[PDB]
């Protein structure tokens, strides 16, 4: 039971001011005139009177989009400050032209008319403003330590951040870009890249910068979709500041630009150089052509080596043929690797240092070619780009393992000369180490074949999606490792008092890899291995029993093991499944764009003339006119895009408002004529 | 200051197509009636 | 919670824990029912540790025995059968009572079906449903948690770590 | 290169007819008059001329909602057939009144004006039509064999079905129900039930009948939400054609009606009879009150038996107290069942026919009370309702098992007198069979405790959702069983040649329940058991080996087992998980309504005065004025609902059309006055 | 010193606390002795 009052009271204006505001709002070309005369003579009305909701007479007239009252008030020298911004926001060209013809605010004090027009993205008002030689400030580098930036960040961080965001939002306007830039596509590429990089430095305002970068990418794509001819498309794609613009787009991660249908058709035409009407043929004949071209890989290569200008020697220069030949060569290498571990070619397993066999002699040139190709690619093409592939890491590991295997084999051959039973060799015998490294490198080289899946229309998107989920798998791995370490520490602390020697165990075997598992929690390493193997159910339940009858200790150990099993197998795995599902739901939307970007990147690596020969055979020893053409095509594209966007801007609300205003104007004119 | 800015922003957000259409229809009806009465 | 990558994930897992606790009740009731039944059926055939090999009694021996002789052991056996660590010959009695052995095997099979085919899949389904709603507001909850964590180091009390604070 | 022509040409009308149609469409009170005069005199115009798009002049005027031309044409005796339907569909009251004042069509020939008005759900037009004593046909029973129905279904099934659907769609109109029914709530209940039952007989038009039933349910609920007082709510809920209307709603499956907040408050007030301000107390004190009331269950019952009118004897008549007492009694029974299988109370396991122990003597009265209560409930309350619970099946099985156990114990006690070692008893000893049945009944009785979960706010919805998924689990069971049978047949056919006797096996054990598994596929029953147990990984891999060295047979058996494992564990289980997820997604939306319906059904079973005592103690031996009140409240509710729906019907499109038409009319009037 | 922020934390105002202007102030208070912490590379920050 407490009354309600007004705490922050507003100082009301007099009846004269209220009547003046009412007349201004209603619209009376004569009553407002006589009110202004009275204000001039007797000062009964304040010319600068304000509505309690901060709405002066000029603002009321602007919101009423009637220009006669505004012109009269301008002639009467009313306070005109901060009215051009209201006109711009209301998007009224006539009023904007009128004010351009010469406390409390709804706009921050850093906003300029040109910046506000750019925020609105109105081409007609932006052009009108830019016609009067306006400028826009440009911000400092993302990581800048200059005194002016440091002082600004030290006095008003909120103001600094808001000003930077406003400037970038103005600069990212498609209409401003089209009006003021000479290379709109390149400008959009660079601006999108800069905004994407800035979003992670200003982590608080991340979504705004993300949306600005998306806007720039959409503008570039939509500008590309306005091409009407193959000649125009080639002029756009081949412009050098052979497909220089496409390479720049790939560098700047313009996936929607690259995956556009007109670009994909050009790329496919370049890809199928020697097979006109490839999509006309049946899948059976295409498959048979693939097999026949694959089997002739040793030829077409010797021909290219002995006669590049010959008809046969020019066949391997086509991208699809080159890809098929490289694939066939890699498959042959893998088949020899398979042949290495067979009974047919490898015998006499009793020699300490064995000379290389025929299969190893055949294998060596492939390894040399792989290493040479990796080094040559890394030298020619950029060192910093070589590491942003995530497959070159596998290549490096595989080649390092092969080099270590060769070195260990040579060392063993030099050091050892004779025979000895394998059962009495030491643990660290060079032959044993070389065999282990060879097996690991075989696994890696066989797993490398995944990267060829992106060339297929059915397996490529699936491979991209799996590669996208791998990161979140890596995210869960951390929590799992922490839980595993905690429980391993506890179990080892409990059980380390009951260690036994291998002598007293059956068969003199110690650990969990024996037929009767024992000493599962005697050391930290063994405890970690046991807790890892219990995830798949390969650890038996009698490993929690000690030889003595310590029932309390055995029960505590069993309870520890059961709690670990519950936490690991009932909770963490199901949470992993749930978040896998959530990730795949979002990933499945953009699978096509990512797959086409990946396939374009894969195709573009076979276009150049470097590294034509497969690894087995690769170790044997005017500008102005182009600018005018680009400018003409850009003019046409910008005109078409602007016209299309203007015709799209026709909306029901705008049309209804325009018709209502026009009908009101005509009715007023007819009433005045009658009167 | 904060309350004034919030109220002004909400008022400017309250501008909707249905309300504007109803207001314009009512104002046009009133002006048409006034003109008809003046003629009569 | 101080990390930008692990914090939201930790918050989401802590949010799902409550619904895990919700399923635990139904699982416990089913487990108690089946343990009561199996112990009632099998309590007539208890054997002493003297007559067993190595003088070991229970399911933590190399040859599992007396799995359903007491209520505590029955509960432990039915718990460990969730992960597949209980062998199938524990349903056999030393005498040739084929009817009793078949009834015990059918009880064990019904428990296995109900626990591993129905309840776990329902748990997975409702985990998915919960995560779908939780994933929307992860950022707000993570930032609230990180703010709470940060604010605990602003004050001047307890500046020194525990080794030096005594 | 083939030209495009017109195949189905329309016979065009002459220039006179085209001019007449143009004048009618444009609107000319004098030009149309002189055209009609010319048609009368020189017959230059056809009064019945039709637009090529089937649009006569009267239809054009109706769509123009100008009544003067329609009245003039009616005075000129133009073909007026099938115009009232167009007026009704356009929903123009003035035109409808005008035509009511006295080839090609867009309406099927079975549609009447009243049916069309009911389809539109316009209260003003429905009232206007019903004021003139109109009728609507009513259809025959869902399963009717009368000659007229058989002949109609034998001549035109499409026409018959369309007519039936149209009649039901007209009858299911909320406005028609409110206008013409004296008990709208009961009418909505019955109509929704009938439509739901009809949807599964007309399986082709299932969705239409489902939507009609949903419409009826929504109407009944929305009518209920218009109560403003507890007296009105009690008048509505207690009306008998003690909560008769609520019981009828429960019978007709009106979940949204029952789960409404005003009804739930009344039910909670009735439920907490003896605890005013129950929700005011803390959960700790509420819990402690629960425990204390539970422990005093033997008392409050003897008090009710020896003095029902006493202060102590009237406590058990409250529903919450009765529920707590029954729960405590059941928990005591389960605790005694737990005590049955312990070392403390049961000894001397060597007797063939043993006399009952003290625990069994204590157990028997509970079983007798359970059986008596089941029989009494089944007699008093309806036999056909007793089977639609799905818990009474568990009750019946449990009580049958207890009866069989008692009978077998009595038979064994009568037949056998002496002692014999248990190891030399036969397979089918009555004591063994009774023990097995007792254990199974113990499992069932312990599992019965699930039904008490619906009383809790946290476990109830979860239990309802699981019970909803059980049906789809049952759906997958069929496919799994078929696959299992196929593979069992194949494996038994392959392996039945290598059967071995139990004598030659170690320990004389045969089957897969031995320590060394053998004879896994020797018989069909054993093959089925092995393939069942392989789902959980309890079958070892050496069971596919025969004693002889038949490598081809062993490999074929291993491949059969591997194919079965892949199909069962990699495909079917994952599909089950996927469809579980899909089912839960839809189930999770309406969990609250279903849970509240279930809790209301559970609460209502403790309101009546029959079966007050728990099973251990239950074996010891004017209408006119109510009608006027209901009619007044129904009048008020219908008026409020109609007013609310009318105020909700105000839409932007309708308001804009009305304002445009009114402005056009006023402009035309002003122009005519000026002219 | 941030009494209103503490009250908001007590009343569970998650959307109020997680607003970008508040987070910037909190980060400025948190990185008292490392001006331009977000300017540095992750390697040097780790070291
Ligand atoms: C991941 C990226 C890197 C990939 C691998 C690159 C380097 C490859 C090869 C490195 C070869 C090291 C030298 C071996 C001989 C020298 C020697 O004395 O070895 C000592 C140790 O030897 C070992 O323990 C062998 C370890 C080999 C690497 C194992 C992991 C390979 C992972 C592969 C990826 C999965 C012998 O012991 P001791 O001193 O007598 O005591
Ligand atoms: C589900 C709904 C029904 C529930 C159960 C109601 C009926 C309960 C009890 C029925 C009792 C039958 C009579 C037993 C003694 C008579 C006899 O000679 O038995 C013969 C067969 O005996 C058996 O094989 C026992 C079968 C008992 C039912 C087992 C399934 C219970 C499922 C419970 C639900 C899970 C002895 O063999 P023989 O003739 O010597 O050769
Ligand atoms: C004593 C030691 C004994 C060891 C025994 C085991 C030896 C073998 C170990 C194998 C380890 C795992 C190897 C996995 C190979 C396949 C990788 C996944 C393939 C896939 O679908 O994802 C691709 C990623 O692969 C990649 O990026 C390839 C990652 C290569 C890592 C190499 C590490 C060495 C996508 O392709 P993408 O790269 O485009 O993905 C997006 C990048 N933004
Ligand atoms: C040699 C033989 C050896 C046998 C060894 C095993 C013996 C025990 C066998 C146990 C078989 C399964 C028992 C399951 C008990 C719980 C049932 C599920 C509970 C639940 O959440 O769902 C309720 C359904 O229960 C129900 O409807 C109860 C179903 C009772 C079936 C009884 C069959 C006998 C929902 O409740 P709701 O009924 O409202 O569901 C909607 C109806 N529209
Ligand atoms: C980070 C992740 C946070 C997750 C937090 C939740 C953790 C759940 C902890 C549950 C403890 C279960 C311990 C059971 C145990 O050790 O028994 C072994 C021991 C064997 O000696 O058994 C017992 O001590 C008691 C036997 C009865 C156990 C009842 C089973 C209830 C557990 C339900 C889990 C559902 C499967
Ligand atoms: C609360 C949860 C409510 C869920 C209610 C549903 C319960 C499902 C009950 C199914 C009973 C299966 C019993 C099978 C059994 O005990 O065999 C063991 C015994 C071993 O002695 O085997 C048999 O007695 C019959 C052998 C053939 C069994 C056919 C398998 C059909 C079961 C399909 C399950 C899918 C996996
Ligand atoms: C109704 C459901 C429709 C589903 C239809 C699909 C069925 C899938 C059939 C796959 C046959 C797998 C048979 C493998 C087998 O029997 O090996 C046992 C035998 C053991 O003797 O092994 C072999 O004969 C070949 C060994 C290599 C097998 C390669 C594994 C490929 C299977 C991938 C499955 C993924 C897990
Ligand atoms: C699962 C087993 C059989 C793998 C055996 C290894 C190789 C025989 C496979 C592994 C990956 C295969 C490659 C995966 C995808 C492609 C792309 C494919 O190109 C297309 O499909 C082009 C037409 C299109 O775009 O659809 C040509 C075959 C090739 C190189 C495949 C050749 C055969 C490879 C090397
Ligand atoms: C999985 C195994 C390796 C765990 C080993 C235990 C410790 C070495 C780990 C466990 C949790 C780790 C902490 C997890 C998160 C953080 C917050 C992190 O802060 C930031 O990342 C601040 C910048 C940002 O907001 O991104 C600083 C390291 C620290 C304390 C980590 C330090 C190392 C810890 C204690
Ligand atoms: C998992 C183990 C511990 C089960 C042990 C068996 C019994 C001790 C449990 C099983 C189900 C329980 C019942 C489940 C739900 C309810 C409803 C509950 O009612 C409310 O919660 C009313 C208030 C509300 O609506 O929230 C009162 C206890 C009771 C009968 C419980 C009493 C204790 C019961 C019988
Ligand atoms: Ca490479
Ligand atoms: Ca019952
Ligand atoms: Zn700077
Ligand atoms: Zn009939």
């Amino acid at each position: 039971r407490i009354p309600l009052q007004i705490v922050r009271a507003e100082t009301e204006l007099s009846a004269e001011e209220k009547a003046f505001l009412n007349a201004v709002e209603k619209g009376d070309y004569a009553t407002v005139k006589q009110a202004l005369q009275e204000a001039e003579i007797y000062y009964n009305v304040n010319i600068n009177c304000m509505d309690p909701l901060g709405r002066s007479a000029l603002l009321i007239a602007i919101e009423n989009e009637n220009l006669e009252i505004m012109e009269l008030l301008l002639n009467h020298s009313v306070y005109v400050g901060d009215a051009l911004l209201y006109a711009i926001r209301k998007e009224v060209v006539g009023a904007v032209e009128l004010l351009l013809s010469y406390q409390f605010s709804e706009f921050t004090p850093d906003i300029t008319p040109i910046m506000l027009a750019a925020h609105t993205n109105n081409y007609e008002i932006i052009k009108l403003l830019v016609q009067k030689r306006v400028t826009i400030p440009r911000p400092h580098q993302i990581r800048c330590n200059c005194v002016e930036c440091v002082s600004s960040s030290e006095v008003d961080s909120l103001r600094h951040s808001r000003s930077r965001l406003n400037i970038y939002k103005a600069l990212a306007s498609p209409s401003l870009i089209a009006l003021s830039s000479e290379d709109p596509i390149l400008t959009a590429f660079r601006l999108g890249w800069e905004l994407k990089e800035l979003s992670k430095v200003e982590n608080e305002f991340k979504a705004e910068y993300e949306e600005l970068s998306q806007q720039c990418k959409l503008f570039a794509k939509d500008l590309l979709d306005q091409a009407r001819s193959s000649r125009e498309l080639e002029i756009i794609l081949n412009h050098r500041d052979d497909l220089a613009k496409l390479k720049v787009a790939i560098k700047y991660h313009q996936k929607e630009f690259v995956a556009q249908p007109n670009c994909q058709q050009l790329l496919a035409t370049l890809w199928y150089d020697g097979f006109p009407g490839w999509r006309r043929k049946h899948w059976v004949v295409k498959l048979l052509t693939c097999m026949t071209i694959g089997f002739l890989f040793p030829m077409l290569s010797i021909a290219y080596l002995i006669s590049p200008r010959s008809n046969l020697g020019l066949f391997i220069k086509k991208p699809f043929i080159k890809f098929i030949c490289h694939t066939a060569s890699y498959l042959t290498f893998l088949f020899m690797l398979l042949l290495a571990s067979q009974h047919i070619v490898r015998t006499d397993l009793h020699v300490q240092g064995p000379p290389p066999t025929v299969v190893e002699w055949m294998i060596l040139p492939w390894v040399l070619g792989f290493i040479w190709g990796e080094i040559k690619e890394m030298w020619d093409g950029g060192f910093t780009e070589y590491i942003h592939d995530w497959w070159n890491l596998m290549d490096f590991a595989m080649n390092s393992l092969y080099l270590a295997t060769i070195s260990l084999k040579i060392v063993a051959y030099v050091k050892y000369n004779g025979s000895r039973p394998r059962e009495e060799w030491e643990m660290w015998h060079p032959t044993l180490i070389a065999e282990a490294l060879f097996a690991i490198s075989n696994i890696l080289s066989s797993l490398r074949l995944i990267s060829l899946f992106t060339a297929n229309s059915h397996l490529g998107p699936l491979q991209i999606s799996l590669g996208r989920m791998l990161l979140d798998i890596l995210k869960f791995l951390f929590i799992y490792c922490l839980v595993l370490l905690a429980f391993a520490n506890g179990l080892n602390q409990l059980y380390f008092y009951y260690e036994t020697r291998a002598i007293d165990e059956p068969n003199n075997c110690k650990g969990i890899r024996c037929e009767k598992q024992n000493n599962a929690f005697s050391t930290l390493f063994e405890t970690l291995q046991s807790l890892f193997w219990s995830v798949f159910g390969l650890l038996n339940l009698y490993v929690t029993n000690v030889k003595a009858r310590h029932e309390f200790t055995e029960f505590v150990g069993a309870t520890m093991f059961g709690t670990y099993n519950v936490i690991s197998l009932v909770v963490l795995l199901n949470m992993l499944i749930a978040m896998m599902n959530n990730s795949y739901q979002l990933i499945a939307d953009h699978a096509d764009i990512e797959w086409k970007f990946a396939r374009t990147k894969l195709w573009m690596s076979y276009f150049d003339e470097g590294g034509t020969l497969p690894p087995p055979f690769n170790i044997i020893p005017d500008s102005l006119i182009q600018n005018q053409h680009y400018q003409e095509v850009i003019r046409n594209l910008v005109k078409r895009y602007v016209a299309a966007m203007i015709r799209n801007s026709k909306t029901h609300e705008g049309l209804t408002e325009e018709n209502f205003k026009e009908l009101k104007q005509d009715i007023s004119s007819f009433r005045y004529e009658v009167l």
